[PDB]
């Protein structure tokens, strides 16, 4: 039937999108009820952001400063706060197109989509995973701060993510909807070391398990390996160590396709060992990680919101 | 600043979904005004789509005879209409969500989000280019007819696509929105072969731009061609003719980074006889065409709707 990187449809999202502006700088921001949410650094200068003070910059900020826009309609700020890296501002209007919402702090493996958004107005939506290095591999521009990463369960948004800043070889890092950072990165234009990146070992096994379903089957061996004997060889390969909790989450997938995961970790091995010789799976010649075991049942057995 | 395969936000798409119900047939509609559109095959038992006749199976329907479902909110049918391989059943209430739209067919080689659903609610968005055998490389399920593929031009939807069938190795074919089908299909269940597929040569020069743009310049060597020789070697990498058309379309990608198109057709040539020696492009193993020079300058110089 196909295998597509999917993203949840933004509808949702698309209406709680607003331009933030305060001075020079216009960044864009999350409208949930009567809040503005939006990146602290929509106060700054571009030389303030070279080593900033965000809690003095801000007491020099009164309402009237932050100039907010739904559109053409204008929100007026009646109070500001600031949680972490990120910027409440309380409207005099409660958001009419709000979802029902959650926010969430995802941890690294677990995927999500970010809507793209340029002056409170978005431009695409794609699919993105945390890296375990607590980074994702976006597509942002300049302006695109304050556009989020979110998951959907039926009528539920479920908010994940705000972009900040890019680092180096395109790569990008971001709070939760609560200010906080993901990884050691702090809200500042100074030299800022990304950790090594590892490979999503229970994401390359749900991806292997979707191929099996769509009918690419060459890679599948005759043997089966224990979870002590795949580490050692996962482990040289950059790839992280699958847990026995993996191995439950895997659970479905493995009973939908009568394979066992052990045999499907041995599959693996060989993979990383021999290489593809040239061939592909699912259309792809590199294996792939940002595909968790969710993505694939939802996608494969049809999940809608 | 990153690159990824980004498609249209969902949104104004989404306010338009409907499920079609006919007897024991459900699939997803379209409802633009007081209009829904969707495949004529909702009118067929699965013995009748091995070699049906609609013409003759729409007589015996009446209005009453189509439940369709705004979520909840039934709207109740009051004419019915076939045009080609497409339903148009007018109902007694015009869609309040509606936005500015057109209808558009589009050439192959060019690209559009699929916003598919199940039941009329959406599950997934992502983007899909019109192959040059007129087929789609998408992930559908049963259920997933009726779904829509469209394009977006600040606040104009255009949709061009409107799903039908399955081909052999994930492969997805269906109609324009006035129910024509892209390539030689029929909406029968009988044995209809598609085309040789080729590789769309534009776009795969516009994804080497958007390499460029975003650092990736390893591939880039000292010569230029003349689009006759660079055609004798594509011709033979399956590699659609590129013409005087593309090269003009590919110009404001060559402005922005100073490369002259055949300048990129001659690093293309090397990329076809030499091969990637293991290296990817844009983190990419392969060559990519499902990106048009109008997709990379949207996303790498942000194009908001
Ligand atoms: C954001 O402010 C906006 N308005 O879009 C912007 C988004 C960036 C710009 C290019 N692509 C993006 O995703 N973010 C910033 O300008 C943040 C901001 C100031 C610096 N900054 C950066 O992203 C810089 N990166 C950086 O310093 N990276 C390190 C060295 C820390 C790993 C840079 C060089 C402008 C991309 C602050 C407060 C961090
Ligand atoms: C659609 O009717 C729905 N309700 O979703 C369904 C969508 C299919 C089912 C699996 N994935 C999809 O995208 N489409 C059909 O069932 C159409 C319909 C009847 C047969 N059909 C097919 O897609 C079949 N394919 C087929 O016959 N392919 C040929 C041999 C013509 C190239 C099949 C085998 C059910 C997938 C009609 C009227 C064409």
């Amino acid at each position: 039937s196909g295998f597509r990187k999917m993203a949840f449809p933004s509808g949702k999202v698309e209406g709680c999108m607003v331009q933030v502006t305060c001075g020079t700088t216009t960044l864009n921001g999350l409208w949930l009820d009567d809040v503005v949410y939006c990146p602290r650094h929509v106060i700054c200068t571009s030389e303030d952001m070279l080593n900033p003070n965000y809690e003095d910059l801000l007491i020099r900020k009164s309402n009237h400063n932050f100039l907010v826009q739904a559109g053409n309609v204008q929100l007026r700020v009646i109070g500001h706060s600031m949680q972490n890296c990120v910027l409440k501002l309380k409207v005099d209007t409660a958001n009419p197109k709000t979802p029902k919402y959650k926010f969430v702090r995802i941890q690294p493996g677990q995927t999500f989509s970010v809507l793209a958004c340029y002056n409170g107005s978005p431009s695409g939506v794609y699919q993105c995973a945390m890296r375990p290095n607590f980074t994702i591999k976006g597509s942002f521009l300049n302006g695109s701060c304050g556009s989020v990463g979110f998951n959907i369960d039926y009528d539920c948004v479920s908010f994940c993510y705000m972009h900040h800043m890019e680092l180096p070889t395109g790569v990008h890092a971001g709070t939760d909807l609560e200010g906080n950072f993901y990884g050691p990165f702090v809200d500042r234009q100074t030299a800022q070391a990304a950790g090594t990146d590892t490979t999503i070992t229970v994401n390359v096994l749900a991806w292997l398990y979707a191929a099996v379903i769509n009918g690419d089957r060459w890679f599948l061996n005759r043997f089966t390996t224990t979870l002590n004997d795949f580490n050692l060889v996962a482990m040289k390969y950059n790839y992280e160590p699958l847990t026995q909790d993996h191995v439950d989450i895997l659970g479905p997938l493995s009973a939908q396709t009568g394979i066992a995961v052990l045999d499907m970790c041995a599959s693996l091995k060989e993979l990383l060992q021999n290489g593809m010789n040239g061939r592909t799976i699912l259309g792809s010649a590199l294996l792939e990680d940002e595909f968790t075991p969710f993505d694939v049942v939802r996608q494969c057995s049809g999940v809608t919101f």
